[PDB]
């Protein structure tokens, strides 16, 4: 069966980027990949097809909420080395509940059995709240990623996260990798959060030129004109895949209490 | 009765900023001073009482969860210049709605008349998503004001913002104030959003070190040693306090699809 990841964190952090240049170096070591945004931000999968795809949302509009018309086509769309790429879209005005999109793109995944025959499945998931839909990419998830950068709120919610994923330790099989320190120069603050909470660090991302151009030219880092500093980056997120197929070995860490987190980080 | 603010913006934009600088802005003015937290970052009040207050869910658990066996003063906090302050807090992740402990804070502020015998109340609340207990605010305020910088994360989210306010405005009396343009030199991707939408910039606070400093040093703008910035800044809240406690006229803006923000800000 997938292999199958779920990576969260705060706003705006990086879980596009890593997840989709993650998703081509695991195209380029060969394997089948599947990319499902998750997010009301909808550009998920952007890097992989050069454009924003039909949503979920949108063909759901579309077939007036008779989703049981819809088939893979209408959704799942072919990007960058082959690899497949949905994306939810967000909830229109007045829904209740903020993950009811991403709770209906779970539905169809399931529905069609888009998790089997492939390799590698990758979700891009909002992680400012973990509950309702945004949650449920955790049921079907081996291992969770966490993006963060050095400030304090990227690490509160990481904080936060360990906490989500943890409280369905006994319900789901789905257990915490690491974090992924992105665009930063080092990781000072990362590391001290890391050892007091027993969670590892996987891999650091520069903030670098070439990424932010790569989403400028609407590719990712793998797809770019090759250069130099291009090089750097692919060879990172190769790193970073491969121990992910790999496999790693256990971590077992805790979440600090919410307080805790302004002492640690000076912010009380 | 008291006039009641709602504050929503995607996390770390300036929402527990602009509350606190306006709660002790409306307090030099003379009036009494609400101000609730509504985030699982519960700094909200931090500046105005000099330290992280017992939450919400702090009281409630100590209680298992018999609200009925609270008194205001287990959760309400004296702060500066007598602005009373309540920090809700959030639930331990992934058990439940995230927005459940903003709910049963609602219901405690109504339970307690907390919302009739004083002049203004400020909500500062969470707004990444816009769902549950984080829309119930929104049941009780007048207005709602947007925090939000020219960035494309944080337009993108005022704009789902709107339409969750819109949604409300249907069954509840809250109307959008406008947005608080906030840690920026201009107001000019904001001010392009405006114009398409109708909407209606309320203030503009630059990039201030005495902000930031204020935060570190837990305290409020208002008790930061004076200078040419901080004098303006002052001022600007001032201003800000005193134009919606005198109204401005009703403004009809209109979200638009998540697509044509894409669109607008050149991000597709
Ligand atoms: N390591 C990095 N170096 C440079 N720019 C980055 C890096 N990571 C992300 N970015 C840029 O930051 C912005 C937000 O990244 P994104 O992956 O879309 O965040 P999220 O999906 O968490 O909201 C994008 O413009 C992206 O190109
Ligand atoms: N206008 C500003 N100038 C300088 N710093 C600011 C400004 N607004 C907010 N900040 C700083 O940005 C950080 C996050 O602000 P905060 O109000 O806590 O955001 P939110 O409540 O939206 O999460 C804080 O460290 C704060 O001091
Ligand atoms: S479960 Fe989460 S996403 Fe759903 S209404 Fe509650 S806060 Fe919003
Ligand atoms: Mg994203
Ligand atoms: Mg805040």
């Amino acid at each position: 069966g997938a292999k199958v990841f779920a990576v969260y964190g705060k706003g705006g952090i990086g879980k596009s980027t890593t997840s989709s240049n993650l998703s081509a170096a695991f195209s380029i070591l060969g394997k089948r990949v599947l990319q499902i945004g998750c997010d009301p931000k909808h550009d998920s999968t952007f890097t992989l097809t050069g454009s924003l795809v039909p949503t979920v949302i949108d063909v759901l509009k579309d077939v007036d909420f008779h989703p049981e018309e819809l088939r893979p086509e209408d959704f799942v769309f072919e990007g960058f080395n082959g690899v497949m790429c949905v994306e939810a879209g967000g909830p229109p005005a007045g829904t209740g509940c903020g993950g009811y999109v991403v709770g209906q793109t779970v539905k169809l995944l399931k529905q069609h059995h888009l998790l089997d025959d492939t390799d590698v499945v990758i979700f891009d998931v909002l992680g400012d709240v973990v509950c309702g839909g945004f949650a449920a990419p955790l049921q079907h998830a081996d291992q969770a990623v966490v993006v963060t950068a050095n400030d304090f709120d990227s690490i509160y919610a990481m904080n936060r996260i360990i906490a989500a994923v943890q409280a369905k330790s006994k319900n789901y099989k789905v257990r915490l990798a690491g974090c992924v320190a992105n665009r930063s120069r080092a990781t000072d603050e990362v590391d001290r959060f890391c050892k007091e909470t027993n969670f590892r660090r996987l891999a650091h991302m520069p903030d670098l030129d070439a990424i932010r151009r790569s989403r400028l030219k609407k590719k990712t880092l793998f797809e770019m004109d090759e250069d130099q500093d291009v090089l750097a980056a692919r060879a990172e997120y190769i790193r970073l895949a491969e121990s992910l197929w790999r496999g790693l070995d256990p971590i077992d860490p805790h979440s600090l209490p919410d307080r805790d987190i302004f002492e640690l980080l000076g912010f009380d």
